[PDB]
C-alpha cells in the first residue's frame, strides 16, 4: 500500500492515491493508517528527495495529500468542549504533521485539542492559552534547530501543562527548556 | 440535495460503488452530523413511505438501510471513544429498529462521553446487569416504534443506571415518565445533560 | 491466541483495546485467518457462556456488535465488482446475519458482486429484487433450522437462477427438500458459483 | 452576520460551534459563494485585527487552519477531473497558501485538473515536476511581492506552456519580468486555458 500509494502520487493520480489510503484505513483502522501508512510513506519522501531520486514538488505534493488525509480524520473524531488543549509548532518549525498526529491522539482519547497551524511565536501562544483557560500546551518539534534558537526555560509557563516531543526533542533540551518531554503520543492522553 | 433522491436511486438499482461516491459527497458538504440529517434520515424514511405505499418490497428497504448503517458505523468508529464510565446505547426489548440508538452514540462520542452502543433489543435485567458491571453512568434508549414501550410496566427503566434517557419517534415526555426516563427530544441534549 | 483477550477487552468495555488486538491478528494472520482464527471462534464462545449462564444478553450483543462492524469493513474492503450481482441474506425468521457476511466476503474476495442486503428477506420480495437486478444467484445463511422447516417444499428453488444455502441450520437433506443448493464450505461458494 | 459570528466562534476556541456556522454558510450560499461571503471576509479580517493589535498571532493561526481545512475539503469535493494536470502552488518564500488553493478550486470546478502542492515550491523542483507528469499549465499565487521580486528576469518562463500569476503580490509588469501571464480574476483563469 505504501509503494502503491507513493507511485499512484507521483504519477498524479490523486483519485488512486485517495482509494489506497482508504484501503489502508479498513485494514489497519484510523491509528494503524497513519502508523503503517501515512508515517512511512512521508519519511520515504524525505529519503528519496535526500538522495536527489525526488526533487521538493513531489515531496509538497505527497505531504499535501496525506496532511488533507489527517485533516479528515481529525474533524471525523470527536472535539468535546471544557478546557482546551492548544497544539502547534515551536517558532521556526514548519513540519507541522507531528503536531496534527498529537492534536489526533488527543481527541481520539476525548481531550479538545485545538489545533493551531505549525510555527506559533511563544508570547502570542502563551497569550491565547491564558485566554482560553487552555489546560496544556502541546509542541511538535521535528528539526532540533528551532528548539536550539529558544532561550533556557522559554516554554515554562505557557500553560499549567507543557509536553515536548518529536524527532527534533530529547529529555535535556525538554528540560533546558521548562517542557515535560513526551515521547510517545500514547502517553500524552494518559499524562493529561 | 439533489443527493437523497441520486443516493435512494443508486441503492435501489444496487450500485454500491455510486451510493457510497454520493454518501461520501454530502459527508464532505453537509459535514458528519449534517449527512446524517439531511441525507442518511431524508433516504431511509422515504424508503418507509415508499414501503408504505406499496411502491417498493422489503428487499429493497433492507438493501438502503443495511448500507446506511454500515456508513454510519463508519462514522461511529472514526468519532473518540474516551476512557471512564461508559454511557450504554441500545433500544428496548422488542425494538429491533436500531439506527437511531446509533446517531444517540456517535453524537455522544462526537461530545466525548464513551458511549457503548450494544445493538438494538437488550432485556432490561441484562442491560442492568451490564450497566452495573461497567459502572456505566448512564443507559440510552431510542424508541422508534411505541409499542415496545407501551408493553412496559410503569417504571421498568427507572435505575437501569443512575441517569436514563428515553428518545425517538416512538417515545413522548408522557411515556417516559410513566417508564421512569428522562426524554429527550434532540441527540444534541443529550451530550448537554450529561 | 488473542480471542481470549479480545473477548475480555470486550466484556470490560474497552473498545480501544478491543480494536487494537483485532487490528494485531489483521497484521499478523491476514483477514481470512483473523475470520477462522478469532472472529468465529470468539462469536461461539459468546454463544457457549450466555448458554452456559455466564454472560447476559448485553454483553453478547455489545461483542457481536464490534464483530459485526469489524466484518463490515473487510465486506467492503473486498469490493464491489461490476456485473450480475449476488444476493445475500438470511431466510424469513433468521435474524443472525453473520454468515451471511461471511458469504458476502467469500465471494466479494473472489470477485463476485455479492450485495449484502442485511437478514430476514421474505421470499417473494427478494426473488423480485433478484429479477429487477437481474442477480445470477441468491446466497443464503441459515444459523437456526426452525425458519427452514416452516418454509414448503421447493420454496427456494427459483429466487433466482442458483440458489445456494448453507449454515449450521442447513443440511443436505433441507437444501434438497427446498430446492436450494447445499453448501458447506464458504471457500467452495465461487466456485460453485462459477 | 455570519462571518461576526464565525470569526467570534473561531477566537474563543469554538470549533464546533464554528464548523455549524460553517456549514450554514456554504448550504445558504453554496460552495462559491460561502467563499467569497465568509472565508474570504474572516481571512481578511483576522489579518487587519492582528495588524491593529487586536489579535495575537495564535488566533490568527487558528482561522487560518480551520479555513484551509474547509477549503481543502471543498477542493476534493470539487473533484479530480482526469487529463494533462495543470500545478498550482506559489513562489519560494511565499507561505500564504490559501491563494493558491483558492485558484485550484476555482478550475476543477470547471473541469481542469488542478493538483494543488502546497506553497513555496522550488522552481527548478517545480519545472521538473511539470515535466514529469506532463503538465499543460503552472499557476502561481503571490500575496506578498517580496518573494516575486527575489527572482531572476525570466524565471518562471518555461515552467510549463501556459503560465499564469495572480494575487494580491503581483501585477502585469511583474509577470512580464518573470515571464508569466497575469491573471486578475480567478474565474478569467479557467476562461484563459
Ligand atoms: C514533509 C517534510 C517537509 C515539509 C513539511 C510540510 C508540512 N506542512 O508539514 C516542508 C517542505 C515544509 C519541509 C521543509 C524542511 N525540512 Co523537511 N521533511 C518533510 C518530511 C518528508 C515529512 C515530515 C513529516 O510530517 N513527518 C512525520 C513526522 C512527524 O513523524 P516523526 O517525526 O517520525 O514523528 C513520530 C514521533 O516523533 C511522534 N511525534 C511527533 N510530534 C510529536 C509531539 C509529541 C508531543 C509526541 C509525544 C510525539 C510526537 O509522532 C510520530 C509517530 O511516530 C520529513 C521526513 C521525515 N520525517 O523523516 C522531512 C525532514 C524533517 N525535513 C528535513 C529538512 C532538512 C527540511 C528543510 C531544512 C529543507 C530546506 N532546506 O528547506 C526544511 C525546514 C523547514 C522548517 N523550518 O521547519 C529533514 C530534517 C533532517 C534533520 N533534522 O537534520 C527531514 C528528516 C528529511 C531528510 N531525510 O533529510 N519538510
Ligand atoms: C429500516 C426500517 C426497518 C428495519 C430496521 C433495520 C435496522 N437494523 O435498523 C427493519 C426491517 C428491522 C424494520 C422492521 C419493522 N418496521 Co421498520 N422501518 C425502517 C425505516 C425505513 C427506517 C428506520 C431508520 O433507521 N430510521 C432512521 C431513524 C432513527 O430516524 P428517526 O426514527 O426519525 O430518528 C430521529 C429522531 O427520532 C432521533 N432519535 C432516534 N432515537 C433517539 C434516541 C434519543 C435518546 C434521542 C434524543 C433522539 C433519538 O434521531 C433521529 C434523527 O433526528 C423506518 C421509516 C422511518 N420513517 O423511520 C421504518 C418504520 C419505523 N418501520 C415500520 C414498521 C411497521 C416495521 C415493522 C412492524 C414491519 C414489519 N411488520 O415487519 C417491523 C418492526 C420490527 C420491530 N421493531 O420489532 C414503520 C413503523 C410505523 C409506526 N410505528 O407507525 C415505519 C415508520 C415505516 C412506515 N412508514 O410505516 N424496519
Ligand atoms: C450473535 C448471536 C445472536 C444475535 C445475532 C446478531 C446479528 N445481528 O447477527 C442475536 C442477539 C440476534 C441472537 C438471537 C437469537 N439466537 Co443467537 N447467537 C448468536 C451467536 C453468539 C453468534 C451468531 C454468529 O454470528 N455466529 C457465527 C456463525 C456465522 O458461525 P457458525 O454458525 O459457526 O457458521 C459457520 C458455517 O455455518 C459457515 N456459514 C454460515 N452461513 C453460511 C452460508 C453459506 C452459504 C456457507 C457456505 C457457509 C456458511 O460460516 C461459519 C464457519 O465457516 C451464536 C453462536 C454460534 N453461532 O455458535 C448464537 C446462537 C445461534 N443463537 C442461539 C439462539 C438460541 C438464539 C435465540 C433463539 C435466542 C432467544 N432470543 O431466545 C435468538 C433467535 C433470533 C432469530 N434468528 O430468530 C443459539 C442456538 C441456535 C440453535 N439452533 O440451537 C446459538 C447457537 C447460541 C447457543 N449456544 O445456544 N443470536
Ligand atoms: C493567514 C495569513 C498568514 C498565515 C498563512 C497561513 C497559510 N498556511 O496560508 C501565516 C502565519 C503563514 C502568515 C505569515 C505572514 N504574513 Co500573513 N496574513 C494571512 C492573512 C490573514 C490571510 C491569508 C489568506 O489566505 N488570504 C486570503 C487571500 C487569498 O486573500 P486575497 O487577498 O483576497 O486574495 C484574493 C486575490 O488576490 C485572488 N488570488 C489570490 N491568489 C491568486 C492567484 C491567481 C492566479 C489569481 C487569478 C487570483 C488570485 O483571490 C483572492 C480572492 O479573490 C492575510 C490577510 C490578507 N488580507 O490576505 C495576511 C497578510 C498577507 N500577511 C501579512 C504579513 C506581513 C505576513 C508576514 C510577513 C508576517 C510576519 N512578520 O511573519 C508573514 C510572511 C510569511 C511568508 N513568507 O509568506 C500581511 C502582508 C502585508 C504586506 N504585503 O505587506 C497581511 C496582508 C496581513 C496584514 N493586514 O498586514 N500570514
Ligand atoms: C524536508 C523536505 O523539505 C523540502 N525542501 C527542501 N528544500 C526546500 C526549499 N528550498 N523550499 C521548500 N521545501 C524545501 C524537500 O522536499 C524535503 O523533502
Ligand atoms: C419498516 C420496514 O420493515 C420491513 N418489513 C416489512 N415486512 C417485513 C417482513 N415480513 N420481514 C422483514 N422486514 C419486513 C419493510 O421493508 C419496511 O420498510
Ligand atoms: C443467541 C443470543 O441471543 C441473545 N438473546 C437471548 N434472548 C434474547 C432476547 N430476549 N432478546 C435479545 N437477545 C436475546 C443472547 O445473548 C444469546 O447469546
Ligand atoms: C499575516 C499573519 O502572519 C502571522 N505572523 C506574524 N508574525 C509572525 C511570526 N513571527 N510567526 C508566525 N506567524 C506570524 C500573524 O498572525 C498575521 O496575522
Amino acid at each position: 500500500l505504501g509503494t502503491g500509494l507513493l507511485e499512484a502520487l507521483l504519477r498524479g493520480d490523486l483519485a488512486g492515491a485517495e482509494a489506497l489510503f482508504r484501503r489502508g484505513l479498513r485494514f489497519w483502522g484510523p491509528e494503524g493508517v497513519l502508523e503503517h501508512l501515512l508515517l512511512p510513506v512521508l519519511r520515504e519522501v524525505g529519503e528519496a528527495w535526500a538522495r536527489g531520486e525526488i526533487g521538493v514538488a513531489e515531496e509538497h505534493l505527497a505531504s499535501t495529500f496525506l496532511r488533507a488525509r489527517l485533516q479528515e480524520l481529525l474533524d471525523l473524531a470527536g472535539f468535546p468542549p471544557g478546557p482546551p488543549v492548544l497544539v502547534t509548532t515551536p517558532p521556526g518549525e514548519r513540519h507541522e504533521i507531528g503536531a496534527m498526529l498529537a492534536a489526533y491522539h488527543l481527541r481520539r482519547k476525548g481531550v479538545p485539542a485545538l489545533y493551531l497551524g505549525p510555527d506559533t511565536p511563544l508570547p502570542d501562544l502563551r497569550a491565547l492559552a491564558r485566554r482560553l483557560g487552555a489546560g496544556a500546551v502541546v509542541l511538535s518539534a521535528v528539526l532540533s534547530e528551532p528548539l536550539r534558537a529558544l532561550p533556557d526555560g522559554a516554554l515554562k509557563d505557557l500553560a499549567p501543562r507543557v509536553f515536548l516531543g518529536g524527532q527534533g526533542a530529547g529529555p535535556e533540551e525538554a528540560r533546558r527548556l521548562g517542557a515535560e518531554y513526551m515521547e510517545d503520543l500514547k502517553g500524552l492522553a494518559e499524562a493529561l
